[PDB]
């Protein structure tokens, strides 16, 4: 409704407005103009901008691109100094370098292929909080550090008033509150970490500053304890019913079973947006709680695909985590769903499931070799990186890259003399 | 270090209504309803529901064993009972073996183990590549 | 390091008299009795003894398993042989189980082996004391 967009901002006396979107990385970003300038044409044609401001969204030839505001996700940006507003956009021209408009091809390509109608997914995600983080490199040092009331070095501290003598151990502060709060509750959101994942994200570093802190998402901030996962639920459906419940192992079902052979399958690969740093693969690593063992079950809980057991049929899902929260949410969103739209159609199996010890059985995958897992990318090759292009992307590139090879070749020109004097 | 000896420390494992020093005081009242026991052999540092526990799980079999307190203390400050007593680490286990009614009574600990299992196995897959690491170091 | 790429490095295992990067040249001379050979394939962080050992133990059965050279090296800097070659060290492990001949010739290391099994039973003793106390703190 382009006329409830109009009328919000009488309702709520905006004097502006805050475009939004989200990079390749996985952080959001924004930009703002006067309430004034919105008309109908804008809901037709967006807003045109010089793409050049960034190296990956055009060329020289062709600096205009399109932001496009959507009329059914509009909201007040009541943690503003002002009357303000903000709108989520998808980015074209074009395109298809914009997570939100990849993700949206995953959901066509589900309804498209008539497996389902919709996904009905959901995420636990965790985060940190800090008071004083200090992070800073040089060609002569290199070291982060940081703090905060509850951390467990703080209580052998002097304080202006003496210590509190209150604070949490390693792996012993699970006191903390919830729904962490205001960016959930208030619009009692429910749906997917698509959309949702960018106001919680500003949300915790904004509430966090206006209580005189900050909040992260980095995947392990400190050694010795627990860190920022990603954990999810996960499920399908079609005309108001699901679609995993049935009556093979912790109530699934053959369809669901599918699902899970191709998520176990394309999990080598699902990690370049679910572990997008080297945080990610720290907090993947071994130990007692970790989630790296690609298998499914119900009682092993290490396992990366839990089956998520209810009594209602309804409430019969999957349970993914194999990531953490230095993720990409709508590149998230877009992978897991390409693995499970063809581990139906190539109609693979998870194997039995784990109540064994905590991880083998199946892992397996496996080939120990890059060579071999270059292999698997050119053979499925289909449970990843399903459809589209990319040519938005190369067209943009090629446009840094004329510049760079410029610079380059008269650098490896003078190079070249410099090696036959 | 609070229970340590001294003047007014509270480690002398004894009953009475004099002997200010003795764990076990009685609560002596005018009215019947108001008489109870007073009990001194702990500190802050605590924790309320397993403290709130454990004395009572001695107590509940105290009335089982049909046991005695010995008379009361009216002497100097720590004696009679103190007692117990045997001197040893293996004692005090024989004594967790054999009376084992007053102590840890019922439930487990099933919850316990579950939980700690998956904890000690990442931790001995880690220690036994170490060991494994430490006995080719030990055989150079 | 000094072994890493460059334009005088001496990493390219192949023989000549003009490749002047070749790890192995022919000291070419006027005099018969002065033609030799010139290795370059090591540094001064090296042992002497041992070095001195290896080189030679590699001559002593290329000569029995009567292999060859190839044809010398008259290029660019690298390559011909460079070969040998395969790209793991599941295939550099299987070339010490292979040849092998070439390669760690005569002796033992019993020598060793015993001293470092006194070293080893003292090690092994300490850890499997601390291995203990671990799996005990992965149980809780």
């Amino acid at each position: 409704s382009a006329e409830h967009v109009l009328t919000m901002l009488n309702e709520h006396a905006a004097a502006f407005v805050r475009f939004e979107a989200t990079d390749a990385a996985g952080a959001s970003r924004s930009k703002s103009i006067p309430a004034q300038f919105f008309e109908k044409v804008i809901h037709a044609r967006g807003y045109l901008e010089d793409g050049e401001v960034n190296a990956g969204a055009a060329g020289a030839a062709a600096s205009d691109i399109v932001l496009m505001p959507e009329l059914s996700t509009a909201a007040v940006a009541a943690a503003a100094a002002a009357a303000t507003a903000a709108v989520i956009c998808d980015g074209g021209a074009a395109a298809a370098a914009s997570p939100r408009y990849i993700a949206r091809a995953a959901l066509a390509q589900l309804q498209a292929a008539g497996a389902a109608a919709g996904l009905l997914s959901a995420f636990i995600a965790d985060f940190c909080i800090f008071g004083v983080p200090e992070v800073i490199n040089s060609k002569t040092i290199s070291f982060p550090a940081s703090t905060t009331a509850a951390a467990a070095d703080q209580p052998q501290e002097a304080a202006a008033g003496g210590a509190a003598g209150a604070a949490a151990g390693a792996a012993g502060g699970a006191a903390a509150a919830g729904a962490a709060e205001i960016c959930f509750l208030p619009e009692a959101a429910g749906a997917a970490a698509a959309d949702n994942a960018f106001t919680l994200r500003t949300g915790l570093q904004e509430v966090a500053r206006r209580y005189n802190a900050i909040a992260s998402a980095a995947a392990a901030a400190a050694a010795a304890a627990a860190g920022a996962g990603s954990h999810s639920i996960w499920d399908v459906g079609a005309a108001g019913t699901n679609a995993f419940a049935g009556a093979s192992g912790a109530r699934a079902t053959l369809t669901g079973a599918k699902w899970l052979a191709g998520l176990l399958a394309a999990a080598a690969a699902a990690a370049a947006a679910a572990a997008a740093a080297a945080a990610a693969a720290a907090a993947a690593a071994a130990g007692a709680a970790a989630a790296a063992a690609t298998a499914w079950g119900a009682a092993a809980a290490a396992c990366a695909l839990n089956i998520a057991a209810a009594a209602a049929a309804k409430g019969a899902q999957i349970e993914n985590k194999a990531g953490a929260a230095a993720a990409n949410p709508y590149l998230v969103l877009a992978a897991t769903v390409a693995a499970g739209l063809d581990g139906i159609q190539s109609a693979g199996a998870a194997a039995g499931a784990a109540a064994a010890d905590a991880a083998a059985a199946a892992p397996s995958e496996i080939p120990g070799k890059m060579e071999d897992a270059l292999a698997a990318l050119e053979q499925d090759a289909e449970c990843l990186k399903a459809g589209l292009g990319e040519a938005f992307i190369r067209a943009a590139v090629a446009a840094a890259k004329y510049e760079l090879e410029n610079e380059e070749t008269d650098a490896e020109g003078n190079k070249f003399l410099e090696y036959f004097i």
